[PDB]
């Protein structure tokens, strides 16, 4: 009757389907929320600037806040625009003037325009936005999302309360993953759990995206699949490949590299990045880590210029055999 | 010579003549074929993301699926567009805009678009295709081909079923080469065969294009003609050249090189890639292989850095900055 | 009946709320102001050129000169373009053809175009400007802003009344700090005051913007809050990181970088910028200072060109460990 | 009209005095007409500077209205095989002249293109019908022609034309073909041709192929070279300390004109000395331009890189 | 009915018209002449290896030898071939087979095959020659010509009598020239002769070719014409360009270079060779000559790789300005 | 016919005229020659493995072995192949089996196949040789040549009698040179002999060539002719030149190079070869010797690629003084 289990899990993004709906559902940002609640509890708040990584809270809170601030009106008093991609037409001109001119729904004191990826706007775009901002201050309240506050011109920055979102701890990312798992028919094995936490590195959205894609292959989330979904390899394999080289077993490490490459089908950059991570979890004297670190930097730049992936990766492993002889 | 033979033996691409038209006519991608058959046998499939090398199954598996799904109605329900060659993102979100606006043919529930070289798209481009993908999510199903899944933005990957195509085994490649050989009337010499395998190293397409090419020169497939069209020197020659130089006969290694570059007029990268390969077929101590591998990586970069004019030009402008303030 | 404390402070930029609105309200640069009062009480004034540090008197003085020569419409006879934020000497020349186009509002002898950072234009550009300055000379007067009168060409300078502003002392702007800090109800801690001073680097505007942003974070203007909003790290922390590297403590330097990166949430460019500034306050010989300073620029080039941030940033630390040894 | 015939082959000098800028050469050429005696001639230099103009202009004065036969014009870059160069000549310099002088002229355009052996064959052919015909070999560098042919030739080195010379000629074509030669466009055509008269005539035309009005824009547009002002700005930005914006402008240029690393590179080379900076800076830039031209060159010399690598094997070879 | 002198001067190359006919006429190769005379005087002669520069006596000697060995029969019994495959190694070993499979004319005991540029053959080729050499050793006698004996394989070298030709002293060259000047009614000025000798550096052929070229321009041989037809600028001029660049006048040096290039019409390599010849004749400190010699070597190699000449030449001049700042 | 002394000397290469005929003719391997004679005495031998450097006795002895075992029939029973020559050894494998097929001529018990450079065979290649070593062990006997026995697989080593040839010594080489001098009517002087020994440095083949070449100029072998025919300058001269450069006397070095070049007419490479050798005989610290040597190698590469000989020689001498004063 219905579609296949595969399409059922791929249709709607788990990232959205399970985004917390209230400032009390959000996690790991405890201090950030306390500040936000104060707003909703007193119907008073200035323009906001949410700085930090993607998938750690920002837009979840930008929505939750509006929700607890307008109840059933959030959707009629909250304009979500994405500066960068610019979803649609001139999503920064005639669109706003409309929303901005009308009034809030309910006894609401103001509206909210959530400009996501604001730091993607040129200095000029930000100048215009500065005016377009102070223009309807009385009616609209801005919530600017960005990677780095230092990428937003000061005129705009001085009119905002700065919030700095940081990565989330594993436990928190884990609780959410365990929940989505149970409430989806998944058999989240612990190996698969750890495999997701490690890669995700504190980015909730990222962990979810890996969890979902994983489930599409099978309801039993195994680490082997966590790795097949992300262009990732087993952290254990990457280390062996390096140690083998360091120890002096260049040919063998070339062998290992060949396997990881064939099994995972990941890119040179993918391997390089994993290499840069595992190198620091190696029983190697400090001085060798210094040399290793420099080499990874240099080879990363060679890849950027277009150098041959396999040739460069093998030349890097040989460098390891060289740094290993000391 | 061959009067008209060199007109019929090469008028139609043997890759688009002997290309499997049935999922079960595909070799090497077993577990992938299994999954694909399950789609045609349910009428439901989500968006597809095909990751791996070229000429190894990705496009024949797209067509062999359109066939088993649209019967003779494939040429009108299955569209193929190259993400790179195509003018741009817009032209892309355009051609599909008119294709996915009219229902299928033959009662098929949906039509299919095949975006080849999808990772060739910029991030912004992948943002456009993303929206367009969701826009026509009911009428059309997308099959995105890419060299690495890690070069496709997460929003799109979290909506596709991931498939990883690996290189075909030499066995299967030969099985099909003999076939095409018989039905085409060719003296498939044991030599010329091994050549094509050694050069193709897993790439079905590449192996065929070469086979057909050598045939276009002479009905009898000689490893001589293989290397000729293959634009690759004889491994024996490459190894000799490198071995001579290693012995200490630079002057002689250099003549050998000149000859090669003279005969088949290969390229710097051609020779380099062949040298990278043969380093591991030489009778030398591992430590020497370590060095040679490092050196070949280095000259690969020298070649790359040389042909990357923008990187050079910008490094120049930066030199100006350190100068214009001295 | 009142907004929360956070909203009161932010509502208007303190840099304006404490801006000498009149010529006779400026303190510190007396000799200069008096000369400016000669043009207000005479009606006649030539093209001008202000020389001095940022936020030391340049803008506040020019703005005041538009209130005593236009009345309350200091906005309909006073343009404001930034030579460095503008394309070139065309988009700028065009803006002067649309401003001087229509005679000054009311009975106004002429309008005024405050070109900020004029000495940021190339000399071929400073020519076109000199050409444009005169052509409209009649209806519009200019107030070219620069950092050094010497960075302005001859054709220009000879036509301007050179006003030079002296860098306000460090404990000088401190006055206009403890003031506003007490006039706005703030427990401006001594540390924090010093922290603002270190980052302000002689610019009052930046110093005010930092207090306002810091005050919005809490009543007590602390150092932890001056950095968090400034998007910078404690100079001691930067230097300690660089020093820790030079000494060969690579591993420790890494963690310092991680901490800074994690907590303060800085950007690679942010870090690289602070590294380049704290490298000269190092208990190190000048020769190493220049080398290190160039390495920072080398790795930034890599970043500008697409290299991986954490990989390169750490590679840079290793260069430090390596350069320390030599 | 419109574009019936290339201004070049149309407004080409017919007399040795119609030629300008190669005075030392013309004076020597008019000594041949004056005595009716002349040896094999060797013309070396760039294209569009006077070589063929003189070849024709000379043959006209040595044969008069009757010179269309006493002048077999050939082009060395012919069908791979000089076996066609001995039969076509076997009968040309076998048929003595009449009406003209005591000999015939065979203008072999681009003679420095022949291979060693081909040139040695031309040395016997040259000597074969020496009494009948007289050769006029045209080349880029006389150093490409074998000495046995250089010693038998009177050598003339055609230099690039000066601006004043080229300019006026363009004018005497504009004011007779319905054209407006403004100042922005003139200084433009000149700047790009760098003394090449054929080029400055193909640029004047192509730029007028949009309208008689020759604008500095129509000029750079038709041609490849980018706006000197742009290249110059980019460098000043860079020099001024604004690497980011310069990088930006560069992309522009490339994105616009669609040029190569070397074209842009030569253009930079040219404007460096045309910059408001002190001399010492020009020293450092000059050095830096050379360095990067070398990097680009080295990067593309696949033989040198490969042999450098084999030389390295030799090193690694010694255990 | 005569011809203009310019015409009578260019009818036949003087290197030929005046090439010595007898061994006794040959100059500056005393000892060699004697060895060869002993062959004609005894009818006994082995294979020969003539090593040395071009235009100093090798060919003349080979010919003069034939003339004395075969009288008028020298053209019949003496065959010259350019090893530099004036058609291809074999299609040259073929021409020697036809020529060798026949009896000598006039009743002489053997014929001569004079190989020009033997040292231009690869080792494989030189190995084939050694065979052909041994094959007809009884009928033919080979005279192999090379720049350096060390470039000919030992097997061949052992079967030959080595003759090491040297450059000719100026006196020797002067005589010949003044002789030809006498016989051609030219005015060889002291200066013109000094120029010719300077430029020829001992190569008789070269000297005579310059004389001839210059005579074609005027019975009066002036150094102005010598330099002009020899495509070399005068020493004093090259020295000026260097001293100009060396004292700080880079812009001037460039100009001078421009003049030389345009005036005399040299090449990039021509200027470098001249600079190398003249740099040691400058009133400069030894440490500077050391840095300049190193630079000329570096730039020579850049030209060898095909770098742009003007760009490299100006860049080299800039190096003179830098080195110039003691 | 009665040719002059010279023609008689160059009649045939002395290396071949005096090639050791019998095992007692061989010089310098006394112990080995003893084992070899034992085989001829008993008419039987196992497979052999010759190890050591080139031109020191391996082939010579192998041939001398075949001559004594087979007498006049050696050429029929002794086959010599080169392992490294893959293509040829395969396009001749048929001939080999043929040699191994037919019985030994003259009634001898077996034929010998001499595999030169047997250590250029891979592990599998060596495994296969072993197969055919046993296969025909009854009719043919193998003599494998290599640089190191350690490069031949244990299996194959187990089946052979190992012989380790060592370098020859001046004394062995000098005795043979004396024998030839006597058997040719030469006046071998001490200076001449020591000169030869010095130039040949352990190479018997080269030593004989130098002697023959010198005998062709005179019957009295002087150290003057030896250096000349060998195209080498006085070793003291090369050393003095380099020492002069190193002390900082670049100009004197240059003068010396001039004198040398004036006295002989060597090539850039001739000089570099000698420099490369004499640098190791300078009273210099070893690390310097390695620098200088590397440097000569670098400049030889420019020369081989077409650089200007004299310009590079001078640039090289400069590099010496730059290195010295450091
Ligand atoms: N504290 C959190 N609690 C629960 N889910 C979270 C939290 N932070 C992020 N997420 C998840 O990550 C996704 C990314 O949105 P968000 O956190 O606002 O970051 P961004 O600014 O990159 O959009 C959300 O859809 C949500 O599922
Ligand atoms: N020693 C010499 N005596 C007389 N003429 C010489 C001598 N050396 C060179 N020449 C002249 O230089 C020309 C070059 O020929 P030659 O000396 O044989 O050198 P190559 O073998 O390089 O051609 C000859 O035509 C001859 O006129
Ligand atoms: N003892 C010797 N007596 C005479 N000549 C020798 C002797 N040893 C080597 N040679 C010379 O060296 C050449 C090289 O052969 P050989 O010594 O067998 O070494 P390889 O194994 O490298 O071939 C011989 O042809 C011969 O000219």
């Amino acid at each position: 009757s219905e579609e296949i289990r595969e399409v059922k899990v791929l249709e709607k993004p788990w990232v959205e389907k399970y985004r917390p709906q209230r400032l009390d559902d959000i996690v790991g940002q405890e201090h950030i929320v306390k500040r936000l609640k104060h707003y909703v509890k007193t119907g008073s708040m200035p323009h906001l600037l949410f700085a930090g990584p993607p998938g750690v809270g920002k837009t979840t809170a930008a929505l939750a806040l509006a929700r607890e601030l307008f109840g059933e009106n959030w959707r009629h008093n909250f304009l979500e625009l994405n500066a960068s991609d610019e979803r649609g037409i001139n999503v920064i001109r005639e669109k706003v003037k409309e929303f901005a001119r009308t009034k809030p729904i309910g006894g609401a004191s103001f509206k909210i325009i959530f400009l996501d990826e604001a730091d993607a706007l040129t200095q000029d775009a930000q100048q215009a936005l500065r005016r377009t901002m102070e223009m309807f201050s009385s009616n609209v309240r801005f919530i600017l999302s960005c990677n780095y506050s230092s990428k937003i011109i000061e005129p705009i920055q001085s009119r905002c309360a700065i919030f700095r979102f940081r990565p989330l701890r594993d436990e928190d990312i884990a609780k959410r993953l365990r929940y989505i798992a149970e409430n989806e028919g998944l058999e989240l094995t612990e190996e698969g759990l750890q495999a997701i936490l490690y890669i995700a590195e504190g980015d909730m959205r990222r962990a979810i995206n890996i969890l979902q894609a994983a489930a599409a292959l099978d309801k039993k989330i195994t680490d082997e699949n966590v790795f097949m979904v992300a262009s990732r390899a087993r952290p254990e394999d990457i280390r062996e490949m390096m140690l083998l080289a360091l120890k002096g077993n260049f040919l063998k490490a070339r062998e290992k590299l060949r396997e990881i490459l064939l099994k995972q089908g990941l890119s040179g950059e993918d391997v390089l990045v994993q290499m840069h991570k595992e190198v620091f979890n190696l029983p190697i004297e400090e001085p060798k880590k210094v040399l290793l670190a420099d080499k990874i930097g240099e080879y990363n730049f060679r890849l950027v210029e277009g150098a041959n992936e396999i040739i460069q990766l093998e030349a890097l492993l040989a460098q390891f055999t060289l740094i290993g002889k000391k």
